[PDB]
RNA sequence: CUACCCUUGGUCAGGUUGAAGUUCAGGUAACACUGAAUGGAGGACCGAACCGACUUACGUUGAAAAGUGAGCGGAUGAAC
RNA sequence: GUAGCGAAAGACGGGUGAGAAUCCCGUCCACCGAUUGACUAAGGUUUCCAGAGGAAGGCUCGUCCGCUCUGGGUUAGUCGGGUCCUAAGCUGAGGCCGACAGGCGUAGGCGAUGGAUAACAGGUUGAUAUUCCUGUACCACCUAUAAUCGUUUUAAUCGAUGGGGGGACGCAGUAGGAUAGGCGAAGCGUGCGAUUGGAUUGCACGUCUAAGCAGUAAGGCUGAGUAUUAGGCAAAUCCGGUACUCGUUAAGGCUGAGCUGUGAUGGGGAGAAGACAUUGUGUCUUCGAGUCGUUGAUUUCACACUGCCGAGAAAAGCCUCUAGAUAGAAAAUAGGUGCCCGUACCGCAAACCGACACAGGUAGUCAAGAUGAGAAUUCUAAGGUGAGCGAGCGAACUCUCGUUAAGGAACUCGGCAAAAUGACCCCGUAACUUCGGGAGAAGGGGUGCUCUUUAGGGUUAACGCCCAGAAGAGCCGCAGUGAAUAGGCCCAAGCGACUGUUUAUCAAAAACACAGGUCUCUGCUAAACCGUAAGGUGAUGUAUAGGGGCUGACGCCUGCCCGG
RNA sequence: UAAGGUAGCGAAAUUCCUUGUCGGGUAAGUUCCGACCCGCACGAAAGGCGUAACGAUUUGGGCACUGUCUCAACGAGAGAC
RNA sequence: GGGAUACUACCCUAGCUGUGUUGGCUUUCUAACCCGCACCACUUAUCGUGGUGGGAGACAGUGUCAGGCGGGCAGUUUGAC
RNA sequence: UGCAUUAGCUAGUUGGUAAGGUAACGGCUUACCAAGGCAACGAUGCAUAGCCGACCUGAGAGGGUGAUCGGCCACACUGGA
RNA sequence: GGAAAACUUGAGUGCAGAAGAGGAAAGUGGAAUUCCAUGUGUAGCGGUGAAAUGCGCAGAGAUAUGGAGGAACACCAGUGGCGAAGGCGACUUUCUGGUCUGUAACUGACGCUGAUGUGCGAAAGCGUGGGGAUCAAACAGGAUUAGAUACCCUGGUAGUCCACGCCGUAAACGAUGAGUGCUAAGUGUUAGGGGGUUUCCGCCCCUUAGUGCUGCAGCUAACGCAUUAAGCACUCCGCCUGG
RNA sequence: UAGGAGCUAGCCGUCGAAGGUGGGACAAAUGAUUGGGGUGAAGUCGUAACAAGGUAGCCGUAUCGGAAGGUGCGGCUGGAU
């Protein structure tokens, strides 16, 4: 669920986090490990590229299995864990000669659950199947795009898809933000939604706890001087005195589309949103 | 030097309050509220080291091309 | 012959000299004492130590060093670095890109601020010392020495270019266990005071290492055995999932573990002169002086345990198990052997950065007694220093400091500055609130010393040993946290929710951030951004996400106009 | 041309006229607080109105308390020989 | 009559037989070309090269030319009294 | 007399234990013991008022006045000794 | 009033059965508005008191073996039954409540009111997750009409539906508090017991508890009530006395 | 002597009325201004309700509208077809 914190200080007066009731074993897989040093933003050349990005916790490269490869060898789900790369959890399972992998965790996914690949596979949920066997009106998750090369879409927390209808070699999926696509009939997804759900409600609080997670400030164009940003400058506070909103890099910021032409995908988008 | 950042290290006297939680019992009986023990949270409180720089006095061919004295803000953190 | 001579306590006697407020010795006095003390970094580079003249140097003299001469002076198998390991980065054959110059980048290299690695006690110089000397150890390598393993496949050994494990990691908090250090006392030693008394009396004291034998105080442990095998680019006899026997005992089976007793050491050293004809009696060749017993206890066990979210490097050294390979070893002794670089001195400063022997700045470690919660405060030990050229006399005015009759903000732009408040204990405490707070609200009272005592914390053995359980009875003063240090409070409005940030050097704020809103863009080689490009950030992310704009906790809300 | 300001505030960090008018506070109030509305020229995310807690913020009044003031001596340093 | 069919475009109302061959339109194919595309070897190595399967495809990308937009950035001027 | 738009009241209080001391009694006070005792039958508290005889009118059921006129209580500027 | 006993009507504990929409849980299937797709096709489809907004060239709807969703489930449906009341509805099952009759076995009145207290508590509203399929405040559009966006219409927001917290309110009214005796009838109907003929499951009739409809005496101001009293008596609580 | 014992006197601590504030609590009065209600005049506008009062009521509730009223959801007849 997520705990509402009593309200002792100004900085937690309407502070809420998760209570984490979902995490069954709190301390990674030593195999599966990799540093991730933090980049702050900064490219090869060294410089900002962009902005607002800074230095939080040191967290630790979880390896997951994106592309589910073993294929007609079932797994049994070890734990459920944390993960401060995502805003999901992962799964640790477990395969039948002692492979150990990471997985996405599903909304409903059980410690002890059985959990395979392929096309022989079942309709149940975390299993990976190619979209061909998968049937019109299931929610999936983890979606390939390109067959082999592992999911892409809806893997953040508490996203799914459903399948919609099949063309020749494509089907017909309605994704996350509401527009429908065709996608490859050969690649993969997971059956159901990915898990853990609330998310999206957690009121961070204070100022700090989103410096503990990387951010760093951001200050308006408006109160900046004019050769800082297009909105700069101006004796007290000022409106924006121009036609249209802009970018620190000067581009029209407020409605105007920033899609190009003739990307190749433009015949596979039946329907789009946002 | 200074502004951000990256990797890897270090430091923070002492006091005070007493969160989530647990547990027993005055009113107690459909325990149940609220009294007591426990527990130790916090960009909490007071305050040395450390970090700052609000008032003031003194300095102004200064001891010093930005300092000293007395007070003062922060002091487990978005700290140094 | 003006300003200044850079914070701080000196006085006298002796000495030396051509000449002394200055140099040296003495005695007394004083200052710092969480440091003006003691170490280690960085940095500096001979300033270090002896002699002798200083022509200059020093906000004097030389009759010192920071000029001269050498006389000089720095010693390592174990300390700190390299012959090890990798992070961030920096480079990078082939490769990609680019008018040129050049940019990027693969394996790989390099790269500590981290990981790995073997020594302590005493003696000794003008100048070095875990380096020299003496003792006792430890770690490697090489060669001889012997019993042992003896298809060399296998076999303890070899041993991957192989595997599995480990190394290997946050923050807070608690409860313990040991130990360092401090503490009182008759175990034992020295001395017996001149000014009145007392003589249980003034004190002091109790030792000592790394290594190696024994056990050990607590910690983790689906805790000990059988079969199979999509795998570990193949071998494994080792790593995982299950099916079972004592099962959740922790016996003690295991790994790891602070520490304690013996020997190291009847040696060193010892509060000791009791040892000199001497080394100017200081000094020492000879010869001993106790190793008691309480009291209460930082650092280590160990990020052990518990909790929490923000979810807390890598690689080698190392441990296993093997193909494979050979004879085949190793081990325990005895011998040899153990390279290079640093090492003097200053070092929170007269030696560094600051033009200066500049009231500044400068990472880490150690830190005794009283008082206290304390590393606060005041005094002090140890140790350092008397301030560093300036010194001797005695108005206005300026600056630092203290006091003030009566009055008490009348001052002034403004109670600016000062005064007042302050510690601990006990009683009490409003409006308003987001129920947390407000709050140490306000406001009251107490505090020394002696004796009873009934009794607490008990020092509990118990009144005795200190604070008291805190109650009675007294005594003194103008005053009892008798010094020093230690919140002034209330009522009412603006702005900003809050902690935070800002104009190094005239502005700390109502300005910036913020947690929340909302709008908009973006389906992944994403948009956005850097770049000529390659490359790259976003992101090893994927619409509960990412970029941009405006607003700014929370509560109640957010009306009209789409003509431009 | 498209519409002509809903709520809530209002001599405001916004008011020219202007020290606006009335009340409170003082012996005396241009500031302050409360009220009025004639809003030169407030107004709803360049947000409106309110708000506990917080502030080396701005502003007004009270108690403590005092050489701040009505309105002198002493100590050290500079100065003076 | 309000236009009009002799020759001739020649016809919407056309339906159409095939014709040397030429040039639009839309699909569909693969060899160009392209996949921060998958598996497999060099490899030591995921960069890169080659093989095989998949996607896409004469598009995209890039070169030359044209046209629009372009305080994002630049050089200037802001007459002169 | 009335109010629950007064419900929880008391802590020498509540009983007893010993000294008083009163013309006598004891919680009346003082040392001791248990929290008891008092309560919605409204203790507690508030507000109001000297009481009764008596008056007076009511069929009776009765209840309203007190200058009257008698009986009792309390008071003598206020508050204590 | 206290003291000693009993009886059972009244009540409870028995036994034989009827019914169901009585509360909390699991299944089976239908039909529909909405969507996406096939076939299909092209000019209108929807909406209108009157037309229009809209939805239409993408095939909008359409259309069926067949694809889905939201949510309930006409028929058995009733002056039927159950629940104190708010109420209860496709059902199959789970756990039950409770009603009622009959035999009346037993305890020997074991009762009623009902201040306190505890519950339920309809709808809307404060909020969560399925909710926005349909409906629908608020909002929108088109015109009518002399007047608009009103009567007309849809789209559509929470709210809806349900589960998860309640608030404590209705014409929650039978505008009749609850328990017991007695006084004209007829008339259906719900359950159990009683039968006479029988019926090929039906006619007539006793009774209980009720569900209803007409209707004396009594009643009130009259309405109207009269065995499912506002009549004739008893007990308790609560409430009222001009607006 | 007047020393003891006592007494006047002397001190020394228990309880005191009043006081002094001190905080409040409670009560009353007043307060620039204000906002609900009553009476009058109904000055004014509209016609909601009573006639199926031109588009039946009523309760609980909820929302908008200055108000009247508007709507929506459960329940009631104290209503026409």
């Amino acid at each position: 669920a997520i705990k509402k914190y009593k309200p002792i200080t100004n900085g937690r007066r309407n502070m809420t986090s998760l209570d984490f009731a979902e995490i069954t074993k709190t301390t990674p897989e030593k195999s599966l490990l990799k540093p991730l040093p933090k980049k702050a933003g900064r490219n090869n050349q060294g410089k900002l590229t962009v902005r607002h990005h800074g230095g939080g916790h040191k967290r630790q490269y979880r390896v997951i299995d994106f592309k589910r490869n073993k294929d007609g060898i079932n797994a049994k789900v070890d734990s459920i864990q944390y993960d401060p790369n995502r805003s999901a959890n992962i799964a640790l399972v477990v395969y039948a000669d002692g492979e150990k992998r990471y997985i996405i965790a599903p909304k409903g996914l059980e410690v002890g659950q059985i959990v395979e690949s392929g096309a022989e596979a079942d309709i149940k949920v975390g299993n990976a199947l190619p979209l061909q066997n998968i049937p019109v009106g299931t929610v999936v998750h983890n979606i390939e795009l390109k067959p082999g090369k592992g999911g892409q879409i809806a893997r953040s927390a508490g996203a799914s898809a459903q399948v919609l209808g099949k063309e020749g070699k494509y089907v017909l999926i309605r994704l996350r933000s509401g527009e429908v696509r065709m996608i490859l009939s050969t690649c993969r997804a997971t059956i159901g939604q990915v898990g853990n759900l609330q998310h999206e409600l957690v009121n961070v609080g204070k100022a700090g706890r989103s410096r503990w997670k990387g951010i760093r400030p951001t200050v308006r164009g408006s109160v900046m001087n004019p050769n800082d940003h297009p909105h700069g400058g101006g004796e007290g506070r000022a409106p924006i005195g121009r036609p249209s909103p802009m970018s620190p890099w000067g581009k029209p910021t407020l409605g105007k589309k920033t899609r190009r032409g003739k990307k190749s995908s433009d015949k596979l988008i039946v329907r789009g949103r946002k």
